[PDB]
């Protein structure tokens, strides 16, 4: 007759207040159905008192009892109606039902009754694919799939649990300055792009194809989420940072409290050292700032003193090796670019009437391939490289006419020794040459070189090459790869599958605060006069240059052997357990990512069966057929004309499509992500910008090559405010939250009450654990110390799938979280 159960809910920062008429529940039948086929609905029941009885409860979180009124005639709740009649919202985590128990998985804000169309309702934990769903649940399913589809216009609110797709028109801000408007990126065969949330909040007064400015960026309600420690809330600080720390540091400089260029490599290491004297009143800006305050360490008074860089940590000086510069290029912030060579002279696709022969200067007869010949090193498979050229060659003209920067587009020749090690034998620094040019600059090849002035030639070529890895590492291998590429699939999976949908179950752990962090990066980090923008070569077309590179961007490339295999860096090899068999044997991100690509395999090929029996059950899937064609129709719309698209009419197609989502999310975002401030925190290391071309002979620019080697550096990369405001992005986007959930982890531990899955979770976490081992005795096996650890002696811990809080460089998290 009378039903026991527990809500446990957090209040939005007491108790009693919760009582008396505050908050209502209404249970609802899984078995009985009324006169329309709809679940029983039971009465309005509230709360009735502070259940103060198991431990097992902290995050600020409180138990409250609860009686339902509830004949066996009634049926088998399977879900429950819930209304706030209070001002204020409050998070509601759970509802359990005793006597056997059902469990309610809630994690949403539930705010007051007034401001929603339709009652906020939650489902029982047991998962079904549409064909399994009880006949009384069917419509109330399909009625909540369609409130969070919307209706595709209007003005997104907080409380609002709305998605839909819309182009990037909110970068630019032409209403305040017509140098501030920017190309709409999406829709167009000029600019294709992935789409983004929708938050509708109109057009501005100058341009009716960009969206107005905005206080507050809307993101479906649940994807905000909060933290119980204010440290937590990583996201927040870019804002900060672009909006006051920015301003004061720049004051500073305004006012001349402090050298306007750093002017030896010692002024950059004083960073984590002694520290940064400021004027009082800058540090009295950024030290009460939440996130902001734990970048740097204070006296409370005028300094500010950086963290110690992991790759300085054992040697100083070691990121100038010639060995370091290649050894990250497969275990660095950006290892996956990397690509075989097997033909010489490397080619160019791009039209010599636009920009003059394209033929390459590089010589093989001038290189040093430890003995070897050409083709010897060819058809070894020995030759490899890091090629910019194409890429950055149409962009070099409209870059290089902005005041204070400048760049070649470059490219790199890689030897693979018999020791197992790259070398650098060559860079190319190329330039585009039409009819009328202005400039006398001109292309040139620049070689290894130890002493003298042309040792100081080879250092700034290696920091152009740099300049454009680190542009296209936050461009497109962190933002367009990660980032934006996975927003389409985060926005497809709330509108068209079930939160009791096997794969929604699969995929969304892997979603965790990914809208979050897109909204926020659209407000103040990819936005005209932006974070990036502001400190990174391209200045105004950073970001439509990662549209170009959309043009070719490839779903099913994404999975890491098709990625190795098309970078000329593996093999198909059916005799090896991946099915590839890597040309360079010690290739730390490869290895170790086959790793952890099989973990994930192995889980979703186990998982999957439990719920499709066969390829027919796949295609006849409603709610699984309209995701896909919807994500890629719309959500990745732009290229919805390619051949490669897969179909999903298969068991084959689904696991494929699941395995190269999650990789995505968590593995690749991971080794992308999380060695930013490791191996960037050193300026030099890793330039985000240069500001001048290689000086002519007799000039006094080339006087100082000569002259002061580290002057001629410093004044060519970043100059010292952006690099300040840079530095301290990198360091907050490196850091881990102590509330992330990592692979091999879930929020909750009844996410379904299906045993089998639960059982083949428990399995990929032990298998996860088992690999962290292996990785443990790689790095410290003797024999691949070269490649592993290098001259900088850091261990490639980044893709280990364990990590404690803070700037670790190791842990996999679920998702795309910062
Ligand atoms: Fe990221």
């Amino acid at each position: 007759h009378k039903i026991k159960g527990t809500v446990v809910l957090m209040p939005k920062n007491n108790l009693n207040a919760f009582l008396g008429r505050s908050v209502s529940l209404q249970l609802i039948s899984a078995t009985k159905a009324d006169a329309h086929g709809k679940g029983k609905v039971g009465k309005d029941t509230f709360l009735e008192g502070i259940n103060t009885s198991l431990p097992t409860l902290g995050a600020g979180e409180s138990a409250f009892n609860i009686h339902f009124e509830w004949d066996g005639s009634m049926g088998i709740p399977g879900a429950f109606y819930i209304k706030n009649y209070m001002q204020v919202e409050f998070f509601l985590k759970s509802l359990t039902l005793e006597a056997g128990t059902i469990r309610f998985v809630c994690n949403s804000w539930v705010y007051n009754t007034k401001l929603y169309k339709s009652v906020r309702i939650f489902f029982a934990n047991h998962t079904y694919v549409p064909s399994e769903t009880p006949a009384p649940l069917v419509s109330y399913r399909e009625e909540e799939l369609k409130s969070l589809r919307g209706n595709g216009t209007g003005e997104r609110k907080e409380y609002d649990r709305i998605y839909d797709y819309d182009v990037y028109n909110d970068l630019g801000n032409p209403d305040k300055s017509e140098k501030l408007a920017r190309p709409v990126l999406g829709g167009s065969s000029t600019f294709p792009y992935p789409r983004r949330g929708r938050t509708g909040r109109g057009p501005t007064v100058t341009d009716p194809n960009t969206e107005k400015q905005g206080e507050v960026f809307y993101v479906p309600r649940d994807e905000n989420l909060g933290h119980l420690k204010s440290k937590d809330a990583l996201e927040i600080g870019t804002k900060s940072l672009s909006q006051i720390v920015q301003p004061a540091f720049e004051s500073a400089f305004d006012l001349k409290s402090t050298p306007i260029e750093f002017h030896s490599f010692q002024d950059v290491h004083d960073l984590y050292e002694g520290g940064i004297k400021l004027p009082r009143d800058v540090i009295s800006t950024i030290i009460p700032l939440p996130v902001i305050k734990e970048l740097y360490r204070t006296d409370g008074q005028h300094i500010l003193k950086f963290p110690q860089p992991h790759v300085v940590q054992v040697s100083q000086s070691a990121w100038m090796t010639d060995e370091e510069f290649a050894r990250e290029m497969i275990a660095g912030v950006n290892p996956c670019v990397i690509r075989g060579l097997e033909e010489f002279p490397p080619k160019s696709n791009l039209d010599p009437a636009i920009y003059g022969d394209q033929s390459s200067k590089i010589t093989a007869d001038s290189l040093d391939l430890d003995g070897y010949t050409m083709d010897e090193a060819l058809g070894s498979r020995r030759l490899f490289m890091l090629d910019y050229h194409d890429i950055f060659m149409p962009y070099v003209r409209q870059i290089n006419q902005l005041n204070s920067a400048k760049t070649y587009a470059t490219r790199t020749i890689l030897f693979l020794r018999e020791d197992g090690t790259l070398k650098p034998v060559a860079i190319e620094l190329s330039l585009p040459h039409s009819a009328g040019d202005l400039s006398a600059a001109v292309s040139q090849v620049v070689l290894p070189a130890k002493e003298g002035v042309e040792s100081t030639i080879w250092l700034l070529a290696k920091a152009y090459v740099i300049v454009n890895d680190s542009c296209y590492h936050q461009l497109m291998s962190h933002w367009l790869n990660t980032h934006a590429a996975m927003e389409p699939f985060v926005i497809a999976t709330h509108r068209h599958l079930s939160v009791l949908h096997p794969i929604y179950k699969l995929l969304t752990p892997h979603y965790r605060n990914n809208m979050n962090i897109n909204a926020l990066a659209r407000q103040s980090l990819i936005n005209a006069n932006g974070i990036i923008e502001t400190t990174f070569l391209p200045s105004k077309y950073s970001v439509e240059m990662s549209s170009a590179v959309y043009k070719n961007w490839v779903f099913t490339d994404q999975a890491l052997p098709a990625d190795l295999i098309k970078r000329g860096v593996a093999i198909k090899d059916p005799s090896t357990p991946h099915g590839v068999r890597l040309l360079i044997e010690d290739y730390p991100y490869a290895a170790d990512g086959l790793e952890i690509w099989a973990a994930i395999k192995t889980w979703v090929q186990e998982y999957v069966p439990l719920y499709y029996a066969r390829d027919d059950d796949v295609k006849n899937d409603s709610e699984l057929q309209h995701w896909w064609k919807e994500a890629v129709e719309k959500g990745h719309g732009d290229l919805k004309d390619k051949p490669w698209w897969p179909k999903l009419q298969t068991l084959e197609d689904l696991v494929e499509v699941c395995l190269i989502i999650i990789w995505i999310a968590s593995a690749l975002h991971a080794a992308v992500n999380f060695g930013q401030y490791p191996y960037g925190g050193l300026i030099m290391n890793r330039p985000t910008a240069s500001r001048r071309l290689l000086p002519e002979k007799g000039t006094p620019e080339y006087e100082e090559m000569i002259n002061n080697h580290e002057k001629a550096y410093l004044r060519t990369i970043t100059s010292k405010l952006p690099t300040l405001i840079s530095l301290s992005v990198i360091e907050i986007l490196s850091t881990h939250a102590s509330d992330e959930v990592y692979l091999g982890q879930r929020d909750n531990p009844h996410w379904t009450s299906d045993s089998k899955a639960l059982q083949a979770f428990q399995k990929f976490g032990n298998k996860l654990k088992e690999i962290e081992e292996k990785l443990v005795r790689r790095n410290n096996d003797p024999s691949l110390q070269g490649n592993r650890l290098g001259p900088v002696q850091l261990p490639y811990t980044l893709l280990y799938p364990s990590s404690e809080e803070g700037l670790t460089f190791r842990g996999i998290p679920n998702s795309i979280s910062i």
